[PDB]
């Protein structure tokens, strides 16, 4: 089927750039201006292994570890993107708790999670090793990249391997 749509929805903690990486991609482009986000939707068509994709991407508003999981985020999602800052010890604390709740809502089903930990470029500031994010990522057998808002192809290869890792669970 010469065109494919998915649906991504981008999680994490505030902050941790859900938005910078999610614009970045689509634009291409860095923004600094930080904008507390409601919710935004942009629709990227990207090809991936010769196959053209229509990308709906969901960038959330920023949760915690007490706040509900939106129930809409629970269906008709394709993939997640379960993103925190390297330069925050709470973003990684609180996305144990996202991806334990979003698992719970989404009951039993083969839906393709890979685990972000954005900020590389902050090198003075990395709080959390990669060893450690890789390791979570290995323990909820989903996939781990890391990654700057500010360096495109790192960006475009996320949105890249969240597809690769979802059209190998159809
Ligand atoms: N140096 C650097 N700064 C980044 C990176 N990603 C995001 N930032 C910065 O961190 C701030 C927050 O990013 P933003 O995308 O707004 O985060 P968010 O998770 O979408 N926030 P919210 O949940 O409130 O909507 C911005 O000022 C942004 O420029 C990155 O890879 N490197
Ligand atoms: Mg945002």
């Amino acid at each position: 089927p010469q065109s494919k749509s998915r649906k991504i929805a981008i999680l994490g903690y505030r902050s941790v750039g859900k938005s910078s990486l999610t614009i970045q991609f689509v634009e291409g482009q860095f923004v600094d201006s930080y904008d507390p986000t409601i919710e935004n939707t942009f629709t990227k068509l990207i090809t991936v292994n010769g196959q053209e994709y229509h990308l709906q991407l969901v960038d959330t508003a920023g949760q915690d570890e007490y706040s509900i999981f939106p129930q809409t985020y629970s269906i008709d999602i394709n993939g997640y993107i379960l993103v925190y800052s390297v330069t925050s010890i709470k973003s990684f604390e609180v996305i144990k708790v996202i991806h334990g709740k979003l698992l719970d809502m989404v009951g039993k089903v083969q839906i393709p999670i890979m685990l972000v930990g954005n900020k590389k470029d902050l090198h003075m500031e990395r709080v959390i090793s990669y060893e450690e994010g890789k390791a979570l990522a290995e323990s909820w057998n989903a996939a781990f990249l890391e990654s700057s808002a500010k360096e495109n192809q790192t960006a475009v290869d996320v949105f890249r391997r969240i597809i690769l890792e979802a059209e190998k669970l159809e």
